[PDB]
């Protein structure tokens, strides 16, 4: 026999008392080459994957329900499928910095566990990681959402073709529950090429040009956005010479012509999930211009 | 007791791939497990409504010369539902393995061990454990003929007499039929994105749970609409290696195809006729 | 008592008249699939709980006749409710099967898996019922057969719900495919489709299907256009076609009614099949 | 063994009494106890003819906001015969529970436990083990919506399929039909004092077990006598809450109501035409 | 110190628990007779009382508090008042079923305990009875409201003068809580005579002609109520032959000319306690009908 109030009291129990820590752990191919013969020139960086939960699958979705998670073991293992009359020669290792961009032989060579071999030699590459906690949710500086990344050069000529595979086992410690939205879980890209607005077509460009190993093997249809602004050249149609400001790029597929792909320009409208397409770029005696620098950096956006 | 224990070692599927075709991500067997595939179960099967799994291996088999340095990546995805052939996949999944093409290895997967029946149905997690795909790691450099064994063992359960046609696996599309797409009078197996019906031999006939609309005309300019629902394999050769599908009537008293009517295209709208998701039951006997 | 109770009874599934000479060897008297409404007494109890898993089954045939009438049958129980193939081999298989003569009284007692299942019915339908009882002919009868199914059952409810009358019955498979050639304009005839179920529903019966029902039709101006309906439902047969007739169009469900909602066009067409075998008409009107 | 517990808990009924209406003493539910009443029971009484009463609790469950300042009292009174509504006679049974209206409460009563019927019989006493009456205790200042709750366990005992028109609790008036108190074609319902036919809804059909005599004139200044069996309730609103009864005919068969003849009053001596304790079953299905 | 609610809580605690058992009991006379000399021929049914708690005075009014009782213990004794010279016989027993109907000596004898003796003689009759629990308030089946009924019979001829008295001694337990009205307590009276409009008066009836040992030897201003309607045939005053239907009766005592008396018809108005009489008899050339049949129920319905 209790009275009645003007107001009850919350009822509301169990809350903000979720699960806390998850170890979880794997094997995930981390990329996959093919070399024709002539291809494979001494140094020629064949494999550079930055490390993130994202580019190992499984784990990659545990990590959206988590705000850091800590390495608690890696390994590589190189595996190669090739014939024992090949005679080229590689070489990986794991950089334990993931804004390390100088990929030479010399380079990893220094690294804890580097391992060179020649093609018909499979190999494991014990590295040396942070073993400290990371984020989940990528942010502004990169060192602290991932360990390092895994880089394999090749060190002579492939007489044949190379069919190398290289698979990363993984355990890891998920620490901080949080929920995370697929969008910022992505990892950030540099490039390592210039875009001269000389170098262009009306409506797209080559994905070759700002030279960078992850946006070559891009897939298709994938909306990415960027730090630096863009600027193309566009007209009113009087022969004028008006300015248009474009963020974010879409890729399509490439070609055994051109390895690497095309880059559609745009507008990626976030609220409805949609991309329209960057309007003609307007040709003309213009100065020369760097429209994106070396160095840019493209954050993926769309939904994954 | 009255349930029958049975096992043995069978074939489940043999794929040969040829020099040079096939790449990274090449589905080179897709085999949806129902005791249909498997040999011997196969007729043990068709005695009773039911069967559950006691034991399931996979030994895979290949063959080729020792010089042939291509790959495979193998696996047991458990869920006869999932549709899903990425190497991520099947690298998921418990039993994986990963060799070159002169390497046998054993998947040991992990699957249901719970009582399933023997003819299809709606849900068919009560008719499978689960599917074993085995896809292409690198490019081959030989031509090689792979040889998936499987070793099982069963308990059967209900006596039964079964018909044939029904023990069947149902396949299901991965990609799309546009309208667009269409020929006059047939289209293209690959653009339905299925191993098992790119792969299915000449004149086999396939029934369909969507309607396949036709637009046909009389030759007047005249617009007018056709429904079908079976479509009939006509084989695949070098110049088309899925080959193609006509649809038409199949009569399942006289077991006869009849082709159906011409498409006619007339500056109509964008249209999908057969979704993802599409399933496809082999209906003509075998 | 809160949440199991056991309950058994027994309870006719369906009668049948055979007429004189009616039925020859592999005429399907009755495809019974079972289900907890179909059986009386239990059917008011699978209202009470949403599941509920099978302890014994048996079926008495009980089939009256003049002691001359000289045709024969065979049944089965055949505990897939998908098992279409009505072969005679193919009910002999199941067990506990028997055949007899026309004037003799049988029991078939048939082995069941004894799942749980469901009382509200759903998509897969080996959740909701365990099989369906056949029975079929053997010989050319020479008298009417007035045969009754009889079912003994004991079965254990399990999951306190209380269900709607609607959800309870279960859908039907179609048989045979439906050609074009076959259509009326008006309406079609129901042996084409082969269900036994079909066959038999009683009439001002309304039937929803899962596949679309294209008709063909014209205002007039010499102009074909082309229609889709959804529903169907039974007009009743007469002694010269005892089948009966489906007749297509709208069933509007606030209302609570049938409107017919049929035009045909009769034309030269390429020859088709509008709903194929395996097509699944659930029983929807007002109960 | 065959008899078969079942126990549920189910809304036995739901009043709403509106803001100002009811006094002390208005009867705001009088429910006798028969399991049609309990819905889930309901449906397994249909199957037995016999049931026993294992366990029976009331719990109230009155809403409105907590300002409401009015008051009930509640009990169970174990004689489906005795048909006494009044406050003194709820708070001399077992159970009986007063409270204001937004206060839950449960009533326990004491109750038969013995061995009843399922279908209603003459003796009333072996379908029921009694009835309970929710009663007003005050002026209530705002809308309740009481929703008065009971959980039950019973034991049934043998199988049978039942007529649900026969399950149905009979009715019993309150008060007396007098001759001079009809309209020509109708009369109300609240004349009779039952509050269980002043809520049944519109169309319910009832059949009496005594006469309802009609005097009736062809218009010739002669007096003729008709004589009817069945009523058929013509629903309540603001105007009239009680609603009306229209004698007449009910056909069984088809179940359907004709209107009777027109009540002619030409000097006629007083009569009782329905003396109190007159018994109305519900014949029209549901 | 606790707060103001926006409603205090109930605080009716006793509520519902009344006392719930009592044993009780005592010895009540069930009837009294009188018989002079010629009366008294073999199988004269002298009495017959159907027991009910009402018919036992003090029980009677404790059995309005409570819905059931059941009987612990029944006697009877006879004690008729008679010197030794009397020469006539008396058999009595108790019937254990309340409804039979059929009073012979050979129905009597028959029951457990029934005793037979010359009138001069006292006699105690040891009765079998159910000892289970019946109902207080009155139903529709009497089997479940009285244990049976007692009935006393004359075995030859009284020579003189007989002074019977018919005592009960009783003890009862009574079960359950409730409170019962007056009006429901009575014990409902089957007639065993018809009632024919041929035999009538224009406001009354005989009371012998329903043939009940009960109805006869009723109180003055009783007003009764039956099961079955009563058919009076009225008039407008044309010559008009109309039709009346009246449930009430009213008894008004008897003669010693008409051993049992007279019965008024009306209007029993139950709102108001009142009773209205019925309207004039039309004595007409109307055939003969049974207005009342054999078998009719008269539920004593007034104040008691
Ligand atoms: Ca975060
Ligand atoms: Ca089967
Ligand atoms: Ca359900
Ligand atoms: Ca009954
Ligand atoms: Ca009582």
């Amino acid at each position: 026999r209790t009275d009645a109030p003007v107001s009850k009291a919350s009822t509301v129990t169990g809350f903000g008392r979720g699960t806390n820590d998850v170890h979880l752990s794997g094997m995930s191919r981390i990329s996959q080459a093919v070399l024709p013969a002539g291809t494979g020139t001494d140094g020629y960086v064949v494999v550079d994957a930055t490390i993130v939960p994202d580019l190992l699958p499984r784990l990659g979705h545990a990590a959206r329900i988590f705000q850091r998670y800590a390495v608690e073991t890696l390994e590589f293992e190189i595996q190669p499928m090739c014939p024992a009359n090949t005679g080229g020669g590689y070489v990986a290792g794991f950089l334990p910095d993931p804004t390390d961009n100088d990929h030479t032989f010399d380079a990893l060579q220094a690294t804890r566990g580097a391992v060179v071999a020649k093609w018909w030699e499979s190999r494991t590459v014990r590295p040396q990681y942070t073993r400290t906690l990371l984020w989940t949710s990528s942010g502004k500086e990169q060192r602290l959402t991932s360990p390092g990344r895994l880089i394999l050069l090749c060190v002579g000529n492939n007489t044949d073709v190379v069919n190398v595979s290289v698979l990363c086992r993984w355990s890891v410690r998920l620490s901080v529950p949080s929920l995370e939205n697929p969008e910022e879980t992505t990892a950030p890209i540099m490039t390592q090429g210039s875009l001269y607005n000389d170098s262009l077509s009306t409506n797209d460009f080559k994905s070759i040009l700002l030279g960078s190993t992850p946006l070559d093997i891009a897939p298709d249809g994938a909306v990415f956005q960027l730090d630096r602004p863009l600027s193309i050249d566009y007209s009113l149609g009087t022969g004028d010479v008006d300015r248009a400001v474009y963020w974010h790029l879409k890729k399509f597929a490439g070609n055994a012509g051109t390895p690497a792909g095309w880059f559609r320009w745009g507008i990626w409208d976030n609220f409805n999930k949609t991309f329209t397409d960057g309007v003609a770029y307007y040709s003309d005696e213009q100065p020369r211009q760097i429209l994106l620098p070396v160095g840019t950096v493209c954050t993926r956006v769309d939904s994954e």
